[PDB]
């Protein structure tokens, strides 16, 4: 399992954090030196567990599917909470089966759905360290609504960072002081399953992607990745979603 805890929380644990995230999901190889998540796991080892305890000292788990670094659900004292749909409906056969009760909410875990549910877009709901000590207080009993604005923060600042150096980076930049997403942020997010197919494509390719993918860079422009010598590969993305799985 890992940890984190709010109470005394500042850009070096959070980092620290992070990179323990990362390094909890379990791999067989590496491409372009970037970890490649597995095409599958059978059985509880699908899962990982992050203990997340809020400025006060109080814990949720959350559950994480390491083949993509999805969250399922997650459990707040004898509660257990999971997204409505077939990976968190299988993931409730193998984590928290303690619990006394178990809600489904009432919308699957992606950001489509997590946004309407919300009745807000990502780009407009702050995030950092303070946004994520909130979410996680949030969680602790149950509103669908209010627990749908929460798991946007909760997925982007422990899933996108673990992902990206860069959302990581933002994330610190909000250690003490909440603010929307970078437009650099929402385009990474919404392009993790197309860089890791082109990345993996590019082996075979001497490094050239197949299709190149468009993103936001840090001063706001719209800048194309064509290859694998790009920092957004060389420094940024952290873990590739397995084409298996795409
Ligand atoms: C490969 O990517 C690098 C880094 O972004 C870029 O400078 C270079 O022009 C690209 N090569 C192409 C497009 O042939
Ligand atoms: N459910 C999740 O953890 C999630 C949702 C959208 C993107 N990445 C992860």
């Amino acid at each position: 399992d890992v940890s984190f805890r709010l109470s005394g929380a500042d850009p070096r644990s959070y980092g620290m954090f992070i990179k323990d995230l990362r390094n909890a999901l379990p791999f067989r190889e590496k491409v372009y030196n970037i970890p490649l998540l597995l095409p599958s796991v059978s059985g509880a080892g699908r899962y990982l567990l992050m203990h997340l305890f809020n400025y006060d000292g109080k814990t949720i788990t959350v559950a994480v599917d390491v083949t993509n670094v999805y969250i399922m659900g997650y459990l707040a004292d004898t509660t257990s909470y999971f997204f409505n749909e077939p990976a968190a409906e299988l993931a409730s056969q193998y984590v928290f089966r303690d619990a006394r009760r178990k809600i489904t909410l009432p919308y699957s875990g992606n950001y489509e759905r997590l946004q309407i549910a919300a009745g807000k877009p990502r780009e407009k709901i702050p995030i950092g360290l303070p946004a994520l000590d909130s979410a996680i207080s949030t969680l602790l009993h149950y509103d669908s609504t209010a627990a749908a604005g929460a798991l946007l923060v909760l997925i982007q600042t422990t899933a996108e960072a673990a992902r990206f150096k860069y959302i990581e980076q933002q994330i610190q930049e909000r250690a003490y002081r909440d603010e929307v997403p970078s437009l650099a942020t929402i385009s990474l997010e919404n392009s993790w399953s197309g860089l890791s197919k082109q990345i993996q494509l590019a082996q075979g390719n001497n490094g050239i992607f197949r299709t190149p993918i468009v993103l936001v860079d840090n001063k706001g422009n719209r800048v194309q990745i064509t290859n694998v010598t790009s920092k957004v590969v060389t420094s940024n993305i952290q873990l590739l979603l397995n084409t298996r799985n795409i």
